[PDB]
């Protein structure tokens, strides 16, 4: 099996990302032991009990089964005698995440390129949808840059498959400003709750992930004068009153319209990724 990587030939280099229960590390797979082997991204767990190990095994099986140009590529696993020694080996994308890329190259990325990224993310999300996978972490920081015109969805740590007989599932630290109100209120997740997140992703792209325009900064602006109202409680009120993130300056009207539709109160009033994609394509392809 070329998908089995020998733990002893994985040489640690640096950290790519960190969560509460895991890290993704840059490593070299160096079976010749002369430091010429290929670089890979390797996820492993820390501070993990059975639930986290169980979620990690699911993550491995999910990603291994996805074959899309817009989803980060599974390469294999590693293991050893060690208790927490199971690792997920993925492709390494050295241009990093889209959030950083947009902040760094803002000046040279026009609305046409942002449209292109939007279209690609949407297609990877359509691909997930057709496999009944709810991603749950869809944000610019979890999208990778393969090249200047090619992005890929990553961080499957929270991804979960829908049952064959329901179109949602329920769970028992969430990025609150990316989450659908039913997910924050009632822990209901669906492909339509990923549509909501995608709308915040649009927001990010067309603000170039600028920190002064971030969802959290806008929230603090909209918050009103009572600054000791717990964020989640006040966000739920604001969303229930019909308040939404404002249109960025870079935003064409049509993209702002799609954002607002992604943020329809009822999940069932939100467009599917299949309905969004052709609209983003009209705009993108029509902006070449
Ligand atoms: N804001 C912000 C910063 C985000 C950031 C910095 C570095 C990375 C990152 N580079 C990677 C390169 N090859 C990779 N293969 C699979 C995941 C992966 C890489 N990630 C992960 C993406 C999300 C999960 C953890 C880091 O993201
Ligand atoms: N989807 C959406 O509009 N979310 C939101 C609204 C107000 C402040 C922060 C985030």
């Amino acid at each position: 099996d070329p998908t089995i990587f020998e733990e002893r030939h994985l040489k640690y280099i640096s950290q790519l990302g960190k969560g509460n229960f895991g890290s993704v590390e840059l490593c070299r797979y160096d079976p010749l032991g002369d430091n010429t082997g290929a670089l890979v991204a390797v996820k492993q767990l820390q501070h993990s009990g059975p639930d986290q190990q169980r979620d990690f095994q699911r993550e491995i099986q999910i990603l291994k089964a996805l074959h899309s140009d817009f989803i980060v590529k599974y390469r294999g696993v590693s293991y050893g005698p060690g208790r927490q020694s199971l690792r997920l080996v993925m492709e390494y994308l050295p241009s990093g995440c889209l959030r950083d890329f947009l902040q760094r190259h803002r000046a040279r990325l026009d609305a046409s390129r942002l449209l292109l990224y939007s279209s690609q993310i949407c297609k990877g999300m359509e691909y997930l949808g057709s496999r009944r996978c709810v991603h749950r972490a869809l944000a610019a920081r979890n999208i990778l840059v393969e090249s200047e015109a090619h992005v890929k969805i990553a961080d499957f740590g929270l991804a979960k498959l829908l049952p064959l007989d329901k179109d949602y599932y329920v769970v028992r630290q969430s990025p609150i400003f990316w989450y659908a109100p039913e997910s924050l209120s009632d822990n209901i997740f669906s492909r339509q709750s990923d549509v909501w997140s995608f709308g915040v992703v649009l927001y990010e792209l067309f603000t170039y992930c600028d920190k002064s325009c971030s969802p959290s900064a806008e929230f603090l602006r909209m918050m009103g004068s009572e600054r000791d109202v717990p964020a989640l409680s006040r966000l739920l009120e604001l969303l229930e009153e019909g308040q939404r993130l404002p249109a960025p300056p870079a935003c064409p009207a049509e993209v702002h319209e799609l954002m607002k539709l992604c943020w329809a109160p009822s999940p069932q009033d939100r467009p599917s990724f299949s309905a969004l994609g052709p609209q983003l394509d009209m705009l993108w392809s029509g902006s070449r």
